[PDB]
């Protein structure tokens, strides 16, 4: 089964600045046949249900800000906010669908 | 956009007890061309991520337990838990992958009576 590992388990950084998240599978979710990586990226907020970010490892989901962005292919993604704002404190989670089980990863604390 | 309501918000289960959790959606997710619902059910315990349990609004997903089941159509959907365990105990989510956005339900809480 595929495991989801992320780095770090927790994130400061200052208002305004550049966020960086990464995630590593054990094995590789991109499909050959159609050059796409079945990777998602997730945010949760306390009391509040995961909200989609990122799908296919870098396209993004309607209605997220355009500071989200997602990158890498294979084994290594990460997940940047390019300009941090105070709303963004949360949890990020990695999430892959290439391959039953799905799994999620063990999620990434931002802070300020 | 698609918004999913989930009833109740949280419930007191006794143990050996069934638990239901109900998922409406504000427009169908069922795709007439295929017959396929993109629904699924995730559970979810603190300071850990989600865990799908059901995906396709009815089929269970390898490793989980048999006493986790889904059913519905259309727009409304239901989790079943059978002979409720402790470790059950856990906030439980309905997720839409029909249209974009995609989204979640707002959570059922979950708790031993």
């Amino acid at each position: 089964d595929i495991v989801l590992t992320q780095s770090p388990d927790s994130l400061a950084v200052s208002l305004g600045e550049r966020a960086t998240i990464n995630c590593k599978s054990s094995q590789s979710v991109l499909d050959s046949s159609n050059s796409k990586n079945y990777l998602a990226w997730y945010q949760q907020k306390p009391g509040q249900p995961p909200k989609l970010l990122i799908y296919w490892a870098s396209t993004r989901e309607s209605g997220v800000p355009d500071r989200f962005s997602g990158s890498g292919s294979g084994t290594d993604f990460t997940l940047t906010i390019s300009s941090l704002q105070a709303e963004d404190v949360a949890v990020y989670y990695c999430d892959q669908y290439y391959s039953h089980p799905y799994s999620f990863g063990q999620g990434t604390k931002l802070e300020i």
